[PDB]
């Protein structure tokens, strides 16, 4: 199905390096419909709820602390394979490590400032989705370029 | 001062052809912040009373029709200038005589789907901006890069 | 009405300098729809029927001599008034004297190599296309997006 | 040899999507020679002819049917290797597994509007180029950029 | 003349934002060569002598204070018109008001952070060129791309 | 450490072709620093030096010939694991089988021309460094953008 959504965000080392828009094409040009965005200052419950899965790691108190330092562009794209295909676009983890042409390969040096964050799974980018967004928020009547889809 | 705001909007047909982080980025380039991002479907009401000044004018519902006949991408600029300047960028009313390197220069053709909108003075930015966005969606704490002011 | 159409043409100088998809590029993200193409090595009789305004100049032996010294890449768009748009994003005569922006702005220095042509009127344009385009060479159903024209 | 080519096709989509230009500039920028170039409808037989390898299959059927569904860009490259760095930069079958910097890694979402065709072999090309171009439409004298080739 | 040249220097703001290689890209686009290149913090008796003009100026002192606050881009480019031609493409002396397209008008905000420095005639190349470059450091055979000069 | 340094250089075919800013450009958006920029006409014995690895192999003599045959611009870039990730955005050995998003990917097309020089480690980054730039063109205090690193 063309309606598999996610969650993209960039953290506030993309956007104070003035990387929203560079990122949004990027994701436009794909053919990905932005189903939902806005800028907002992340809470420590809704960073720490977004990383849950880290609570017990070390990092965990630096990455909801970062998170929250500044103002962050949260957003949701609807299309096909979605999810894995903005992850590719991301790249990996590591920058340095990323290849040439993904977003962190161009533009991130370090881990800890590695520009945006993308839902690892259609799991975790439905409940990412409900965490930063309202359904008030999204939108419902979506349709596609028909020079995408078969 | 630098703390001068204006309220852009990137239109339905502007969001629709994949122009909204072209927008978005053209802007960051130039150096003003970001102080406010959403995407909404505006309402009637709102359209209504953003385009108040054209209610006696002909062409007056088909603005309100249009710009409520899809989503929106409202944002709000800060920096010195930038209503005059985000005007500038712009180019004019008729993006056929809007000159190259302008947004509507580059990529408008029609006067009615002249992709984006932007306050025409520090009055109607304050109004707009009070008109698309709650107190509690506009970053209080901007600063920009020290690389732009002297 | 938007079925207006104008011939523009990358010179030898354009083309072996790597600039044809750059020029398409800028008029395809604009709305015009591109109507007809191809690439061909100009001959004398199309070259001094092309430039037969320009006859009885000094220049014309020089003219005639390069636009036949190599590959043109010829095309037609269509779309709202075309031919002031693609003259003005073209730029004007002398490329030095052509504002950033601009075809020429961007990428010419010589009055002489001025890497693109345009029809600078109605008239000349579909004496122009007639001219390099055959028929069938033409798009009958044009069609633009949409989200172009009102 | 340098003299090799390759038939490149910017199919229905990728034409109406305005890619045209940014495909064409993307070759010239890696230094391969722009030897033909020309816009069309293709016909059924023509359809045909080129899918032949796949007419017991139960995709050609929608492929011959999609690529006559509107004008195609023909091109033919000259340059070293151009075959397998066509291909490179084309992508894979599947664009969302092509990779962030080639053509379908950067702009497309599903198989069946994959963008761009390109010839998987040299014994292919010499005859999709026979197919789709006649003698007296492709250049005799090439000659690349010196800085190119040593 | 074609051999005519001139002086373009990245200020410590162009350079802190990264915007030499942007600035360069435009140069080199448009046909100019690039004869002399360096980066170098300049000092007080250069920041000075190169300002001279205004020396009686109040903003002379914060001129040579900032040009010698961090490194500076300084290059030579060399074509024909090319003083004229620099300037027109730098934009004018306040950014807010420099047309898009420009370099200030792209990029500036402030009059004081005004991202490059370009001579003003060729008198003034001239005397700056003898004033930031050795003679040893500037290339004496030049010659242009053919398909640039008539 | 992040005051990792490699040296880069921009080949005469590279110069020739205008990328000098276009390559520049991919290392400041990834957040590197320019420690170190200049244009030269490298001479014999630098040539031979800096290739010595290659002195017994076929090849040394075009090598040697080429690097000289022309301007080269020489730079010094500063960074987390700079060398490596300079490597890894310029490509392999042959721009044919350079991944498209490199710098060799993207605008290479033989091995003998394939643009720029990248150091293979930090041990060749630091003999380079000092083979190419005296310690005078080299900048101390290097003030990286905090948004790049944690
Ligand atoms: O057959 C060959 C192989 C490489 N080369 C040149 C290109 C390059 F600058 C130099 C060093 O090659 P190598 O170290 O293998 O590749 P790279 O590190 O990518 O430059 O060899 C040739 O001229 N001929």
């Amino acid at each position: 199905v063309n309606k598999e959504r996610t969650f993209l965000a960039v953290k506030p080392d993309g956007v104070a390096r003035g990387l929203v828009g560079e990122i949004i094409a990027r994701y436009e040009k794909k053919g990905f419909v932005l189903v939902g965005l806005k800028q907002l200052v992340p809470t420590k419950d809704l960073a720490e709820s977004h990383y849950a899965e880290h609570k017990e790691r070390p990092f965990f108190g630096g990455l909801v602390s970062f998170i929250t330092s500044g103002p962050v562009v949260a957003m949701v794209f609807e299309g096909k394979g979605v999810v894995a295909s903005a992850r590719l676009m991301i790249g990996v983890t590591n920058p340095l490590a990323s290849a040439p042409g993904s977003i962190r390969g161009d533009f991130g040096v370090d881990v800890g400032r590695n520009i945006i964050h993308g839902s690892d799974s259609v799991e975790s980018a439905n409940r990412e989705i409900a965490l930063w967004f309202k359904p008030e928020e999204l939108l419902t009547e979506v349709k596609p370029n028909p020079n995408l889809y078969e």
